[PDB]
């Protein structure tokens, strides 16, 4: 019932899960905001760029998500899941709906789509980023001063379990090829698995690396600070979309770097949107 489960979710597919009511809450939000968006562009680009006023919004669209500010605050990765499945939910309801008066007068493929939320609140600047903000979802602005070139990067890597022939999408942590360790099927453990590379489960997307330095005023905040710094990670559509010297807006995941100048610990923005002036 749910299509494109695997492209958000490496767990197995229960309607007793949890999941269930967090994916079914954002599709009800979807579904009735669906003329907002452009289905073309969102079917296109990968991605759904969504106001964070609007699911803050209070009513009766946003029923289903009263406390949407804390979930996506401290749970990003699974909020953001849910949002994505759901909308990609909606999309493959409204276009096999399309498909069925078309064969009267049904095989739809939507491809993973890219939660994106944007002007998310509070600000948090720079500086007040500890090493507790770790898997929290968090706003910035700052100035572009390092923009990498754009890499492929293997994101997920589809595994074929050869005890039950079930599809796996499992995630590499830093582009490292692994392998799993057992089936997500709650019936057998074959823990052996065959990589399929040519799989749609396969993920591989454009990346590039970008380094934010933060506003600093420069002579009241210079009185012995040095202006802090922080890479972030664009993917997909976020790929390209500044310059250096640009001043742009971004949210998105705190995350743990894994690569005198050698400091062994650094925290990076696994950017979920950007927002770039000129
Ligand atoms: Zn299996």
């Amino acid at each position: 019932p749910y299509k494109g489960w695997k492209l958000y979710f490496s767990e197995v597919y229960s309607d007793s899960s949890p999941l269930i009511e967090k994916i079914q809450a954002f599709e009800k939000f979807f579904t009735r905001h669906i003329d907002l968006y452009d289905k073309d562009e969102i079917e296109r680009k990968g991605s759904i760029l969504v106001d964070f006023k609007e699911l803050t919004e209070g009513g009766e669209v946003t029923n289903l998500i009263p406390d949407i500010a804390t979930e996506l605050r401290d749970a990003p990765e699974k909020t953001l899941a849910c949002m994505g499945l759901a909308i990609h939910q909606v999309l493959t309801k409204d276009l096999e709906r399309h498909a069925a008066e078309l064969q009267a007068q049904t095989m739809v493929n939507v491809p993973h789509i890219h939660a994106r939320v944007y002007n998310y609140e509070p600000l948090t600047q720079l500086k007040n980023v500890r090493a507790n903000y770790y898997g929290k979802y968090i706003a910035l602005r700052g100035t572009v001063v390092r923009v990498s070139n754009i890499k492929p990067l293997c994101t997920k890597m589809a595994f074929l379990c050869a005890a039950c022939g079930e599809i796996q999408s499992f995630p590499l942590p830093d582009g490292k090829y692994s392998l799993p360790t057992k089936c997500p099927v709650p019936v057998c453990r074959g823990r052996s698995f065959t990589a399929l590379r040519s799989s749609p489960l396969t993920v591989t997307m454009d990346w590039q690396s970008i380094k934010i330095q933060e506003l600093m005023s420069d002579d009241q905040r210079e009185a012995g600070r040095i202006p802090r710094t922080i890479e972030c990670e664009l993917v997909h559509d976020l790929v390209d979309s500044c310059v250096p010297g640009d001043t742009v807006t971004i949210t998105g995941i705190v995350k743990v770097s894994n690569a005198n100048d050698k400091c062994m610990f650094l925290l990076y923005i696994e950017a979920n949107s950007i927002s770039n002036s000129k």
